[PDB]
């Protein structure tokens, strides 16, 4: 019995120090090692086209600046603004894809790690028809270590962006 | 795929609005309903006397004011102070007291709902010789329907109360 994750600590200093992470070219920073919740601070400037098909709930709180959530809601795009100081609680398979515009924001988001088995997804979507374009599966087990080569190869493959319903080839990275 | 617990809405003024049910003599107010992740603020004046050991992990944000948990690790009595701003990641199984002395206060606290089968323990120590006195396991499935008879058992038995090991009754409530 012991205190695996350290001592309490003060939170918006801890923001203030890594706020040369929490910035291009991550953006990301997760606030514990090894732990069954997944705790992380998200900065920005950052966009993206993809989707993600997270098999478990996501939990958001905006503390900095304002960011929102392209999503599919029942079939529409649909989009979740994250205000400063709003909370958020996603429920599973909602397709998301966040957009921080602002530098300096920060957005605590709260994810459980997933079983053996139980899989992540990451979708783009058509900007002409709205079909399915790509989806790729994957046992998350780190977020910075998985992710960025998965987004890599579809922006580095005119086939994985090619629209089977339209023929549209998705742009990619913008 | 719907926004089953709604938009993402702000946090400081959901927390003003129920301030009246963030102090006795309840001091407990769940955010979502039906979730995976049981995501609930805390508001004080709160003391208690039991010690929960929860099978899962606990995140804690001490959003206003100061609180503090009395912990056992290693064996010893040992207290993790959560001043206003610190973020705190509890791992399974430590036992745990929060001491919530200010009013006006409001923690977030996060926890994941329970499989079946995975039981949490509240236990009470002999303030004489540190024994333990009494562990009731429960299948919580609703912290303010299941957790209250609970308490209220230990606190009318002096049976209950009594330290297996130096006969010192435990004084119940206080
Ligand atoms: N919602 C996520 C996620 O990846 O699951 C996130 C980015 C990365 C860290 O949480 C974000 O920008 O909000
Ligand atoms: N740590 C808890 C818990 O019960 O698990 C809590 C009280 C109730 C709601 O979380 C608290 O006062 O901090
Ligand atoms: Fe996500
Ligand atoms: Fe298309
Ligand atoms: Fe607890
Ligand atoms: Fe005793």
């Amino acid at each position: 019995h012991m205190l695996t994750y350290g001592a309490p600590f003060n939170f918006p200093r801890w923001i203030d120090e890594h706020a040369h992470l929490l910035k291009p070219p991550v953006g990301n920073r997760q606030v514990w090692q090894d732990s069954d919740f997944i705790v992380t601070v998200v900065g920005g400037p950052n966009h993206r086209t993809d989707y993600h098909d997270d098999p478990l709930e996501e939990f958001f709180y905006q503390l900095r600046g304002n960011a929102y959530l392209n999503l599919w809601v029942d079939g529409r795009r649909e989009r979740a603004d994250l205000k400063e100081g709003d909370i958020f609680l996603l429920p599973p398979h909602v397709r998301h894809s966040p957009q921080r515009p602002e530098a300096g924001s920060a957005c605590l988001v709260i994810e459980r790690q997933r079983p053996a088995g139980m899989l992540d997804g990451f979708e783009w979507y058509c900007d002409a028809c709205g079909h399915l374009v790509h989806r790729v599966e994957v046992q998350l087990k780190s977020i910075v270590t998985d992710l960025p080569p998965l987004f890599e190869s579809f922006y580095a493959s005119e086939d994985k962006r090619r629209c089977p319903h339209c023929g549209q080839v998705h742009p990619g990275r913008a």
